[PDB]
């Protein structure tokens, strides 16, 4: 924490001239305070958001920080899988008038997970890249579905014009001890999905992820190696 800004419970860190990481925390029984990170991207006269915070109230804090500090309208948000860390604050996005997008499968799973679905569904080609007609006006956000991993619906995003790719919850940092897979993880394909993400954004040198500070491409290698052992 040096250069980090705080708004309420949220912490913000600039990653590049037009990119910030948002971080919110949830106190959990064993882990203590657990961070969830997402991204804010300034793209011309508009802002794009990747992932909510854990809660609606935390997510409203992101939006108020954007309003106060960047002062540009948030055009859209994309959420990266249907669990509370990434979709917990959908109601706040909706109340703010923001158009929301998620993988079709995330929207299908959302009711079962107790999450609110996004307003729009992204679909993907067989090579993993988003169908452009389902992601209109996404500017520099390049959305890629790497295959099943943490969940069957997890997606990732690269930011054109930067060194940054965001693996969301599929990628763990190079010091992580395990993947924390539950019954919805696909342990057969996890390693291939982590490598696919690596291959989709081969020029990214800063890997942003949900539960650790940004890492090098070591995070991708490490995640894939740990996943190799789940087979
Ligand atoms: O890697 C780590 O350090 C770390 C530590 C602790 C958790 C995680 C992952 N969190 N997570 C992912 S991913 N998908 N869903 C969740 C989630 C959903 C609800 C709850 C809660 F609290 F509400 F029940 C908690 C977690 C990752
Ligand atoms: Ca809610
Ligand atoms: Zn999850
Ligand atoms: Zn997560």
């Amino acid at each position: 924490e040096t250069g980090d800004q705080r708004f309420g419970d949220l912490v913000f860190r600039q990653l590049a001239p037009n990119v910030w990481q948002h971080t919110s925390y949830l106190d959990m029984p064993g882990f203590g305070a657990v961070a969830s990170n997402g991204l804010i991207v300034r793209d011309g006269g508009r802002v794009l958001v990747v992932d909510t915070a854990w809660t609606d109230d935390q997510t409203a804090q992101i939006l108020n920080w954007i309003k106060q500090e960047i002062n540009l309208p948030v055009a859209l948000a994309v959420v990266t899988h249907a669990h509370q860390d990434k979709m917990g604050g959908m109601d706040a996005l909706h109340a703010a008038g923001i158009a929301t997008y998620a993988n079709a499968l995330s929207n299908q799973l959302a009711p079962q997970e107790g999450m609110v679905a996004a307003q729009h569904s992204l679909t993907f080609a067989a090579n993993g890249w988003v169908e452009p007609a389902t992601a209109p006006n996404f500017g520099p956000l390049k959305v890629f579905y790497p295959g099943p991993g943490h969940t069957s619906d997890n997606i990732t995003v690269g930011i054109d014009g930067t060194d940054i790719a965001f693996g969301g919850c599929l990628i763990k940092d190079s010091k992580a001890k395990s993947l924390g897979n539950l019954g919805d993880a696909d342990t057969e394909h996890y390693a291939a999905s982590a490598r696919a993400f690596g291959a989709a954004f081969p020029k990214a040198s800063m890997i942003v992820m949900s539960h650790s500070a940004p890492d090098s491409r070591a995070a991708i290698t490490h995640t894939a190696r740990m996943a190799d052992k789940l087979r």
